[PDB]
């Protein structure tokens, strides 16, 4: 027969079918937890495709008896224990840049929304606020600032980070970044300022934007400690990973006024909701349901790509046939 | 004594005082209509400073017996009959570019908000909408599109228009403009595509943004007729003047789905309100209280500039001492 491949936290396989039809048996679990995965999958599944709504711990992975590959349909793979999966002889792959630009564009939208207060002005206009005179325009739009000369501090100058830096220049932002893993000289190639430490970046930035993956070393990068290093009344943007920020610290900082405002597309606990979590009633906070990456073309693109990776894996050799394996070291 | 100068539709003169103290007698009317202006002003006022919340018709101007100059504290001067004022020997001046960039930045914010649906996703998140699965992200974020390759059609390649074009390139927008008053060749200097007619621009643009002043020839530039020339499901942005768009036509087009969405910072009838006007319940519509221009620095900048113009006028000669007179022809 043809190897079984399962879509863990999803139920739509229309885009992948044309590509896997003759080489695999497609199936979906639409699971909201690993406990929701059926026995037949854990026993026979050779490949697996998953999104970000489900986590896979070592315990989870050990329950698969034939799993040979897990392809993340997206960028981040922090929801998967690449290490354990590797030891278990399970190759983990992702989809690197199908939405790099969708993400940079949303990032810029958040940045501008904080500086120009577009969303808040609209939200207030819906609240019935009246704005007839200039004095009232100034009051309702209070805080809107002139962007030219502001310092945008980027944390993580990777694919998205670079796309953000380039867009940022056009608005007159002075751009500087921090990324301890990059080789020296990239800052010269793109004409950007680089700093050696996080505190350095935080201290000189008027607006801080996260663009690094969530790893074993940056959990809660933004702490009650580091938040204290940020400028007074600085903006914070995060379209990377919720786990990079300690919402409790952020909430406090937002109430005290230390941070003028934050735009978050990702949160420590997703699904996100204003009714619960440390961000409840937190002042000047704009949120989005983790859609920074979305655009129909990108969704379609990343799915056909994930599908092809599965195909290469089933028809070729692991990890030789794979194009985006992220745990070769543990294999 | 020192000539009387009055602030028509406003009541704050703190920023102008330091500059006019020894050469003029400051006063304010905080008028919401010309009928609200007091007799002493119409009789003795030599200079006048005004915003955009009040209109001045020929009838209005003729009621001044000593008015020698009117300085608009801002960019647009369509609310003033420059022609009549000129015939009445009244010089009209404005403040050209104190907020050029604030405006371009808001314009970009609106453009991105339509493409990335940041504001709507946030507004829905407040409505209690739940977004836990990928399928739901795709549904709630439906319509968010990949910007690269989209055609941004700019109408009016002046100060703001140019700032918008430059920012737009960085997002991968193919930029093209229409501006029948510019000399030939500006498109070569900035590396942009230019078209000869409005229909031309409208037909090839995925997103249309207005950046022209409101004049005797473009009232309701966007009509039931011209709207029909726009692409199917095109976006419309307007941070220029409300009078450039026939809200009735826009409303219809928005309901029928011909126009996927619109972002308006200006409206035919300001103060704007969702409770009244042709835009009531109009689908996919984002609005702002005419704050595209605001930033404390710009507000301060334009006021000290207007103040200096008044000073030059009172201490020098009209229209020789003026730096930004917009009705020299009628003088
Ligand atoms: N909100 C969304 O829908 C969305 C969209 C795209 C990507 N993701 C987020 O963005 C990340 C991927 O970005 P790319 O930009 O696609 O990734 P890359 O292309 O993986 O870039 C990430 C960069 O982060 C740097 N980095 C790691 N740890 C760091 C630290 N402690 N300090 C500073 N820099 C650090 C790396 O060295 C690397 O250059 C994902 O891991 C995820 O968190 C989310
Ligand atoms: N929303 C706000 O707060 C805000 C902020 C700044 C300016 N204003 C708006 O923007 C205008 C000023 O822009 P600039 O960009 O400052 O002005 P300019 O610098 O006066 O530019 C306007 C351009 O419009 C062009 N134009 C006139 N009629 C046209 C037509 N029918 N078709 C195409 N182009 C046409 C002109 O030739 C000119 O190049 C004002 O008149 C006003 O309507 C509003």
């Amino acid at each position: 027969p043809r190897p079984l491949v399962a879509l863990l936290d999803g139920r739509d396989c229309t885009v992948e079918m044309p590509i896997l039809k003759d080489v695999a048996t497609v199936a979906f679990c639409d699971a909201q937890s690993t406990q929701e995965i059926h026995e037949k999958v854990l026993n026979e599944a050779v490949g697996a495709l998953m999104y970000h709504t489900i986590t896979l711990t070592r315990e989870d992975l050990e329950k698969f008896k034939a799993l040979r590959i897990i392809v993340r349909i997206g960028s981040g793979f922090d929801n998967i224990d690449i290490k354990s999966a590797g030891d278990l002889g399970i190759a983990v792959c992702n989809v690197p840049a199908a939405s790099v630009e969708e993400t940079a564009d949303s990032t810029l939208c958040h940045i501008l929304n904080l500086y120009r207060r577009t969303t808040w002005l609209h939200q207030a206009l819906r609240e019935g606020t009246r704005v007839q005179s200039v004095e009232q325009i100034r009051e309702v739009a209070s805080g809107a600032a002139r962007i030219r000369g502001e310092t945008l501090g980027i944390i993580g100058l990777g694919r998205v980070g670079q796309a953000v830096a380039l867009r940022a220049k056009a608005f007159g932002f002075n751009v500087l970044f921090y990324d301890p893993y990059l080789s020296d000289g990239i800052e010269r190639a793109l004409g950007l300022q680089r700093v050696s430490t996080l505190q350095d970046l935080l201290f000189h930035s008027d607006c801080v934007t996260l663009h690094c993956g969530l790893n074993e070393h940056n959990h809660h990068l933004i702490n009650d400690f580091t938040v204290k290093q940020m400028r007074q009344g600085a903006f914070l943007v995060n379209t990377a990973r919720g786990g990079l920020v300690d919402e409790k610290a952020l909430a406090q900082a937002l109430k005290e006024g230390r941070i003028r405002g934050a735009a978050l597309d990702v949160h420590e606990s997703e699904p996100f909701s204003f009714s619960q979590g440390p961000l409840k009633d937190a002042p000047n906070l704009i949120c989005t349901p983790h859609a920074a990456w979305y655009s129909e073309q990108a969704s379609i693109e990343m799915r056909e790509e994930a599908a092809r990776e599965i195909r290469r894996a089933i028809t070729g050799r692991i990890p030789d046939s794979l194009k985006n394996c992220v745990n070769k070291d543990h294999l």
